[PDB]
């Protein structure tokens, strides 16, 4: 599924991400924009053999099982395919664990490089939420 911006903002809010760990909704929407372009089906191979999955590009070394990532811990206890679903619940539940891992949203390099410090409220501007 390719979400619209406000549609994804609403779905994220519906799943408890607004201000989760202190990160406002616009931070999450911004991260999803630059990780996946709002496409739940996005997958991208990393240099190290792991793969990133879904709206928030969650990896298979630490967080989900894809069966092909040596050393996989599967800390979200889910198949990586579950992170490609139209229903963002699994991606949200796992993201909540990731952002609680110690470094906040810096876990997403694209958030650090493209969202952090910016006017992230712009991502929710105009949205009926
Ligand atoms: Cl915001
Ligand atoms: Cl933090
Ligand atoms: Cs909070
Ligand atoms: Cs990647
Ligand atoms: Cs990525
Ligand atoms: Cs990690
Ligand atoms: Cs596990
Ligand atoms: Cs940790
Ligand atoms: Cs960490």
């Amino acid at each position: 599924k390719v979400f619209g911006r406000c549609e994804l903002a609403a779905a994220m809010k519906r799943h408890g991400l607004d201000n989760y760990r202190g990160y406002s909704l616009g931070n999450w929407v911004c991260a999803a924009k630059f990780e996946s372009n709002f496409n739940t089906q996005a997958t991208n191979r990393n240099t190290d053999g792991s793969t990133d999955y879904g709206i928030l590009q969650i990896n298979s070394r630490w967080w989900c099982n894809d069966g092909r990532t040596p050393g996989s811990r599967n800390l979200c206890n889910i198949p990586c395919s579950a992170l490609l679903s139209s229903d963002i619940t699994a991606s949200v539940n796992c993201a909540k664990k990731i952002v609680s891992d110690g470094n906040g949203m810096n876990a997403w390099v694209a958030w650090r490089n493209r969202c952090k410090g910016t006017d992230v409220q712009a991502w929710i501007r105009g949205c009926r939420l």
